[PDB]
């Protein structure tokens, strides 16, 4: 006679979870995660920003990257989030109880953060994490500005309902730099057509890579650096062989209608 299964934890390749040193993309912004999830730190006069975590237990790490960068616990002011799941918005909950920052986020993801990543449309119970509350809720195209960065908010639903794009302009050399931060535009293992929790999600995955194409874009990153063609592990090439935005958005709309095709087929 069989007992109900052990409850699975959420596993990861070792990738996802290897520390780096922080490393740097323009004169204030730095990627301060792991080896393969993008955690970006933006240094400002009146305190810094951080966009996305990664995984729940990267929170000490975080900090001790942030320390290395002359950056306090006190001194964190706001968290930013690309998708609300627990591979970008794990220690979420965690930083906010040993920092000063309040979390910024649209409706969609803040509902979504504040349940931990449960009842995920496509993931159920399967893939959550410590819930937080959001202090603020944007709207499309709102801009949110600490220490004279102003950060543009441009929603892109798909990979998740409240999926976002943040913009700012940095720079280097004595030139701007504009940094777009992209979120995912996978579908892993999602139902695509006729998906009764989310129906049309087609529709807004196709606004949404229209709207990846035409962002402000020197220099784009992306959640899980792999989707852009970063290698942050390669130090001053880690950037070299980066997608533009354009590319970006094209090779996920070909990913996207393959697997379209696949669906319709199985
Ligand atoms: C001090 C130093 N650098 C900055 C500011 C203040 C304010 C805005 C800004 C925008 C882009 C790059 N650097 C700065
Ligand atoms: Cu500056
Ligand atoms: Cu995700
Ligand atoms: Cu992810």
């Amino acid at each position: 006679e069989v007992p109900l299964p052990q409850l699975r934890a959420y596993t990861v390749d070792a990738s996802w979870l290897q520390p780096m040193a922080p490393l740097q993309i323009a004169d204030h912004t730095w990627q301060i995660g792991t080896e393969d999830l993008t955690a970006l730190l933006v240094q400002t006069p009146d305190g810094a920003v951080l966009l996305d975590g990664g995984m729940p237990q990267m929170a000490s790490h975080l900090l001790d990257n942030m320390k290395a960068r002359g950056v306090t616990p006190r001194d964190l002011r706001l968290i930013l989030l690309s998708h609300a799941h627990a591979d970008h918005a794990g220690p979420v909950a965690e930083l906010k109880r040993r920092t000063g920052a309040k979390v910024a986020a649209n409706a969609e993801s803040a509902v979504l953060l504040a349940r931990g990543g449960s009842d995920d449309l496509h993931f159920g119970d399967g893939i959550t994490y410590p819930p937080a509350n959001a202090d603020r809720i944007v709207m499309d195209g709102e801009v949110i500005t600490v220490g004279g960065i102003v950060f543009t908010a441009h929603f892109m639903a798909g990979h998740t309902p409240g999926s976002t794009a943040w913009t700012w302009t940095d720079t280097r050399n004595g030139k701007p730099v504009r940094i777009a931060y992209a979120d995912s535009l996978s579908a892993p293992g999602y139902q695509l057509q006729g998906n009764p929790r989310y129906p049309h999600l087609i529709e807004d995955y196709r606004r949404s890579f229209a709207t990846v194409r035409a962002l402000p874009c020197d220099v784009l990153l992306t959640p899980h650096p792999g989707a852009s063609n970063w290698d942050y592990a390669a130090g001053a090439r880690a950037g070299a062989k980066a997608l533009t935005c354009k590319a970006y958005a094209d090779a996920a709309e070909q990913k996207f209608d393959g697997q379209l095709a696949k669906e319709t087929a199985g």
